[PDB]
């Protein structure tokens, strides 16, 4: 927080000077009730009364103008701070390891981001000014002590009671706020999941189940927040008791001093009026304390997220003295266990030549996609190395891996935007000619021409504006534009029809001359004129060779191949 | 308005009585300064001073006690009302037509549901006690008029100025709140979409572009927020000027009256002291006005959705005489302008027979998935009807259609929780034997009986705990467990190996329970001996028939078969 406000130094100084002079003007104008009951009521003074009233009115007007200026500056400062914190949090969230996103739900992250609004409203143009008034009431307290001692000691006892009440109510408020935030995060995650699955929910008539679950979660949220409501009512009642009893006792003691001839009759009124510049800021700060505690809890949750190491993490002094990812894939002694579920990869030893198309075939439960994820550092192997062109993949920087390796995941995702934006995701500077070239290469031009617009149409949410095969064609078109060294075509041929499948398959074997294409697919319509086919029995590679070599031996590949032909 | 007073009336009466007693006790206790400067200072009466001070302290303690009681009751009432509003809104959202979900983004719906918190903040304990004090200050005003009858005019002028200021500042706060809430909804939508697509974003290195887009959205949100904050600052400054000038004028006029002898010097002090029960509640309400405006705009944004017609309402009527959906499926001449874009379907005539198994095939631009969604009335046909067993689909109860038709969507969605729950999305009163039977039928028992905790593993959101093929097998098992009549296998074997594919095909072929099976597949190898094949291209049934008939005809199906082989 300190670093965010470091550049803005003149604003803070102007705020402090404006607040100081505002407090001085308020203290000066608080003497109106003393001047009224000492030299303007006992004697029949009229012109002096009018002059004094006008002077105090113009002093108050100057005071309120200064308050307006200070409030504007405070609002500007707070909004800048909120911008900095929110942008920093989001920029850090977009750089977390992929194992974080597979455990936590989307709703938790969305709720923890949007909880920064509570931080925004707790440092707004009111709470910060109230804190400034609280810290500046020291001058008023000093002057109030100078006026009289016993009533000042009574006010000091009131301040001590305030402090004790605040200290006692420090932990329960935080606990209640954190519980409410956690329950609200659960509710948000459940609602996001339900809205994303609404199609299945309506298809299967699951309205009642989701309604009951959300009702239970809402009940939990309301229970926690009602506990917080009682916890705040207790503090409010205690603070009101202390404030009112202090006021009554200070009035009684002032009257006692008046009777004994310690102060004049009007100085008690001056003390009472000036008490609004010593006790009222503290009472307002105490009344706003729950808001500050909520802001503290939200900031602590944001810091809990920010504590996680970034996606870089174990980069191990990368070896950027390289030009491209051209070479041999050297999966050797590779094991991966998904972090305490069960082993999936059991010592896989495979080799891919320096530029060729290879295909990985296996059962549904085999870790075929796991190899693709491991090959681009989404995860890290439990044992062994990868050795992209004789050098370990760890020594290569993550940016180069993500830039020179093209991936087509099984779950094709298209963001909401123009087809120009979708076909150019990480590029941001590719001209149009390459766009048409890639679209025609992946057979994604014919449909995109027959649209209300051309390369400018809007796509709703996760590409709901198109069909599944259409989304697959767009996604496979996008990956071609990276001009990659390794193209991991991961089941990018599932939803495509026969004519489109044949066209795109004929197009794939024409990609330049220097690219390693790993076709993770089990269509078996393709994978017939390939250099090597890798078959894995859900734990490791068992059969290697080309199509003719695999069909020559009557093994698992023969068993899979015989039923596909008929 | 709301319709909430019907169940909660005793609590309302208790709050009302507590408010009257609190106001009366405060008015009575305000006279302390008058009794101090009129009867206890001119005539030294320390013995009576202590008694009066103790009595007023007791009065204040009682006043705080009833304030605590009223605050408790108001907090409970607000909690109940917020629960009612939240549940009503969610229950209405869950049963909206699919056009609403197709058009509107997820984040917008999430944000305008979360706005229920902003609706809550204005029905809290303090925000309602301030309003009840404002409405109860009539007694204080009456006593003010009785006491002085001349200084009350200045208070009336102050309240008139407050009303003028609020009437001026009503609309711009409303507009700024609308703008900031809409911008925040857009930012939330972008955030949700980016977090969901983080996989592709990381794969393609598009972190910088998404960061810049989110930065721009945050910046426009903050621009609206700063405009609203400047408006709030202006309103607060004018209110403070009015309050302070009014107080100074009260003091000046009281001093003038005291000099003229029309009223005592302690009566002025009492007037200024008890003005806090007629002018301070008004100022507190005027300061809280932004929260009321935020609640109003949030409630209006909820109402925007709430006025939409639910899916069950669009239906004209229903017929009780239908109990089973088994029979023929007759797609009469039907055309479907899919949301004004293009005619994906036009002049379609299908005559699917009684309970059998048929396939619909074509290029990946046809209306196969659209036809399947029309069969479940996910969309309303523009012109035509889908006759089922001599009954039009429009005149059938929606829940019967949903329950008797199983759909294996291409976007296989697996909800977080127990796998048993993931196989029991629909009916709940299902024994565990049926679940394992369905899993065995869909070739899912073998891989599911290797998990660390059998049918109890907690799968993550969207079924990321398993593979896409395993998710499809789970969906097939769940659809089979539903025990349907018009089971639609929409490419249920997209990425299943030929082993599991053959097993599922054998299970489907051997089902034989008078179930009309529609298999929308791109793999012809699973259709070679599958009754009648409907070839659909450009929204037309160019030709149909059996596999041998289509081979003999030598149409597009023959070309696709030759290319695949
Ligand atoms: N997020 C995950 N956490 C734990 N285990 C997982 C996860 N995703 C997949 N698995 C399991 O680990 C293996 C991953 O291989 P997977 O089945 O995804 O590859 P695949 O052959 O590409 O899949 P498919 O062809 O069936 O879509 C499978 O056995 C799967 O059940
Ligand atoms: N949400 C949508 N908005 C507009 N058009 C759509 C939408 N979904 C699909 N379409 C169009 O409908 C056509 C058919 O898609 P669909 O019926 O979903 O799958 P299939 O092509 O397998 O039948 C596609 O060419 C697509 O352009
Ligand atoms: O749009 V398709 O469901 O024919 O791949
Ligand atoms: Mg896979
Ligand atoms: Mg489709």
């Amino acid at each position: 927080f300190a670093g965010f406000l470091k550049p803005l130094k003149k604003t803070v100084l102007a705020i402090f000077l404006a607040s100081l002079l505002y407090t001085a003007l308020g203290i000066a104008g608080s003497f109106y009730i003393k001047f009224l009951f000492d030299d303007l009521i006992k004697f029949e003074k009229l012109n002096d009364l009018h002059i004094i009233s006008a002077g105090f009115a113009v002093i108050f007007l100057l005071q309120i103008f200064l308050n307006y200026y200070r409030s504007i500056l405070v609002t500007k400062l707070g909004m800048s701070i909120d911008k900095s914190i929110m942008m920093e949090y989001y920029s850090h969230v977009l750089k977390l390891p992929m194992n974080f996103f597979n455990s936590r739900k989307v709703g938790e992250i969305i709720s923890r981001f949007m909880d920064a609004s509570k931080i925004r409203q707790a440092i707004s143009g009111a709470t910060l000014t109230i804190m400034i008034d609280t810290i500046m009431a020291v001058i008023g307290g000093i002057l109030l002590y100078i006026q009289n001692s016993s009533l000042f000691f009574i006010s000091f006892i009131i301040i001590l009671l305030y402090g004790i009440i605040v200290t006692v109510f420090n932990k329960p408020i935080q606990n209640a706020n954190r519980q409410i935030m956690e329950d609200n995060a659960k509710l948000t995650s459940a609602l996001v999941e339900s809205v994303k699955g609404i199609e299945t929910i309506k298809s299967f008539g699951a309205e009642e189940q989701t309604e009951k679950s959300t009702r239970d979660k809402i009940e939990t949220v309301m229970k926690s927040s009602f506990k917080e409501g009682m916890l705040y009512i207790n503090l409010s009642s205690l603070t009101g008791i202390v404030a009112g009893l202090g006021g009554i006792v200070i009035l009684w003691a002032g009257a006692y001093n008046v009777i004994k001839g310690n102060m004049s009759g009007g100085q008690l009124l001056a003390f009472n009026a000036l008490l609004a510049y010593f006790l009222t800021p503290v009472k307002n700060l105490i009344d706003l304390q729950p808001l500050i505690q909520t802001a503290v809890v939200a900031s602590n949750r944001l810091g809990e997220i920010l504590e996680l190491a970034t996606e870089k993490e174990l980069r191990e002094d990368s070896d950027d003295f390289v030009i491209s990812l051209k070479g041999d894939i050297e999966f050797r002694n590779v094991d991966f266990r998904y972090g305490l579920r069960k082993p999936v990869l059991k010592n896989i030893n495979l080799t891919i030549p320096k530029g060729k198309t290879v295909a990985i075939v296996g059962e549904s439960g085999s870790g075929k996609t796991t190899l693709a994820k491991l090959l681009m550092n989404f995860y890290s192997p439990e044992k062994g190395d990868i050795l992209i062109n004789g050098h370990s993949i760890k020594n290569i920087s993550l940016e180069l891996i993500r830039k020179k390796i093209a991936f087509v995941s099984q779950d094709v995702f298209i963001f909401s935007g123009t087809v120009k934006e979708n076909l150019a995701l990480g590029n941001e500077n590719v001209d149009m000619d390459e766009i048409i070239k890639a679209a025609k290469m992946a057979n994604a031009h014919d449909f995109i021409e027959k649209l209300p617009l051309k390369y400018d149409t809007f796509l709703n949410e996760s590409g709901a504006n198109l069909s599944e095969g259409q989304k697959q064609r767009l996604a496979i078109a996008r990956a071609l534009l990276k001009k990659p060294d390794i193209l991991i075509l991961d089941e990018a041929t599932s939803n495509l029809d026969s004519i489109t499948e044949n066209h795109i398959k004929d197009a794939i074997y024409g990609l330049e001359d220097d690219v390693t294409v790993i076709i993770i697919a089990h269509r078996l319509s393709t994978i017939v004129n390939l250099d090597k086919i890798y078959l894995l029995k859900d734990g490791e590679i068992v059969e290697s060779g080309s199509h003719t070599e695999l069909i020559a031996l009557k093994g698992a590949y023969f068993k899979m191949w015989k039923q596909t032909e008929n």
